[PDB]
């Protein structure tokens, strides 16, 4: 039970930690900006926060909990990072979901309050999702079993937790879904 | 509360679940032995299983929960995919580990029984495990937060559940963990 500090990442444009370095306390639109040409490694220093492939949060999206990135492969096993942002409503113990088979929160339901590596593993009929609605914290889907492949986040802050189309977050692929670490 | 099976996989040697098919219910320690190229696709019906890049369960170790993996990129984001084992120790509630800063159970220690996708965010200090006890169930260890980098599987049945050198499972990077889903 340390005190933490303020939320906090930082980039650099080489690999491991050195060249340009550059810390955030917000969201950064994107790196170009700074006049960086690229992030290549990162560290997050306190809570969790979103990376994106595209300038203006757009494109592949990267979960980044506190730790060190020291080349791509660490947020993307996906070489470029241009925009970042604090997973906002992140508080792992106060994280709750409900998934829905179809779009529009039709079709069979699921609660969540826990990691699932697999969804089938806990009884979810079928390798699609439709339709999401986040009641608290923030969450990470996955296309594949084991948290793997493509990855979206979904927040409660977003329509107040609502996403009701693939569109708010076209392949309805999820397999894993777990919740964000602050 | 639907009542499962036998553990079982299901290999292809072709994307997508085509091409040539085998179910193991048991280990298999080459899938060149049964006359197989190559496995290109699988599906994980019941139960954990370990895949190996390599003949005699060597190399890169993948974690295979339940679901469906059409190519390699489900399983390692690692295109080789030789040889299987149940995860036999897999139990989710039952699953309990101590790591150590250094080997043979020295330095500081930590108590898990839960899923950490950010060692860090939980307190622990650097990026180094140096020994494991695992007590019960199985776990998996990744290289980068957030489940991304180099896997390896710890069982409660490997020598009692002792761990006590990075020749047991030299890397000693280690920044999330979490309990395997049978």
């Amino acid at each position: 039970s340390m005190s933490a500090g303020p939320w906090k990442m930082v980039v650099w444009d080489e690999d491991g930690f050195q060249g340009r370095r550059h810390e955030f306390t917000a969201e950064c639109p994107s790196v170009l900006e700074l006049g960086f040409e690229t992030v290549r490694s990162l560290k997050v220093l306190s809570g969790a926060w979103v990376g994106f492939e595209h300038a203006g949060f757009q494109g592949q999206q990267y979960i980044l909990e506190r730790g060190e990135y020291p080349s791509w492969d660490a947020w993307g096993g996906a070489e470029r990072l241009t925009s970042f942002r604090p997973a906002a409503c992140a508080n792992h113990r106060d994280s709750r979901l409900t998934i829905f088979e179809q779009e529009n929160f039709l079709g069979k339901k699921g609660e969540l309050s826990d990691d699932y590596p697999s969804l089938q593993a806990m009884g979810w009929e079928g390798n699609e999702v439709g339709s999401f609605h986040v009641h608290s914290g923030a969450w990470v889907c996955s296309q594949f079993p084991g948290y793997r492949g493509f990855q979206y986040v979904l927040e409660c802050d977003h329509h107040s937790g609502d996403y009701k189309h693939f569109r708010e977050w076209p392949t309805f692929q999820v397999q894993s879904i777990r919740r964000i670490q602050q």
